[PDB]
């Protein structure tokens, strides 16, 4: 599956030590909403190396519990949130990778339009300004926070033509998703997406003119803490790594 792509263009195979490559990524700090996240969730983002790092030829996020001030609002949890400074329309997206185990994470690797003028973004209203979800969203991976044994894809988005919310999805059985590394992939043209992992198909969604997955997208790499999927987060946590060893995107 996927061999149309063939076309190396965007990509990070993580071996170099300190930051990840500012040529490739940009970091969220900002936070979208008064002081905090969406989705209810408990943490602040940082572009610090408690929270994102490259060494022995992969890339980590890290999630700590820890107190953190940005402007005034106080979250007690740190993250960190990764956009590509790439953008692209159609293509096939791998990313190989080791998921968090602990209770009360959500990794994710997604997709937002790149007109999605989030706060804080690389694009700004480059492309247009289309608030979420008309910008779409891709999610190739995610995890929720109480069942590690499951991987979910899923598309968020609203039709071109209505303001009617939509999403869907499916979920995976996964083994050993955060001691063994697996590939989260899409494969993305005019006709679907589909997002497997490994060569399983989790979900494929029909593409067309009508929806927002015709223009440029970047991808997002992420552990948020608590919030819708994360749950409830134990007492006792410490920290905890997302590790990818590397991104590669064809068209
Ligand atoms: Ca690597």
């Amino acid at each position: 599956h996927g061999s149309a792509f063939n076309t190396l263009v965007f990509s990070d195979e993580f071996e170099y030590e300190g930051k990840p490559d500012p040529e490739k990524w940009h970091y969220q700090v900002i936070p979208p909403n008064n002081g905090s996240w969406h989705n209810n969730e408990l943490q602040h983002y940082t572009n610090r190396s408690e929270n994102s790092f490259v060494s022995d030829g992969t890339l980590k996020i890290r999630a700590i519990k820890e107190k953190y001030t940005f402007e005034g609002s106080t979250k007690d949890y740190t993250s960190a949130r990764l956009n590509s400074k790439f953008a692209f329309t159609y293509g096939k997206v791998e990313v190989r990778a080791k998921l968090p185990s602990k209770k009360g994470t959500w990794p994710a690797i997604w997709t937002l339009g790149a007109n999605s003028n989030e706060t804080g973004n690389y694009f700004g209203e480059q492309y247009g300004n289309a608030e979420w979800p008309a910008c779409g969203e891709i999610d190739i991976l995610e995890q929720n926070g109480w069942d590690k044994e499951s991987t979910i894809a899923h598309f968020h988005w609203s039709d071109l033509n209505s303001d009617e919310y939509q999403n869907l999805g499916g979920t995976t059985p996964i083994t050993n998703a955060s001691g063994s590394f697996h590939v989260y992939s899409l494969e993305w043209n005019a006709s679907a997406m589909k997002v497997f992992l490994d060569d399983t198909l989790v979900y494929e969604l029909k593409n067309s003119q009508n929806t927002p997955y015709n223009a440029p997208h970047y991808l997002l790499l992420n552990i948020a803490m608590g919030g819708t999927l994360g749950g409830d987060i134990p007492e006792n946590f410490t920290d905890d790594i997302f590790e990818i060893d590397y991104v590669r995107i064809y068209q």
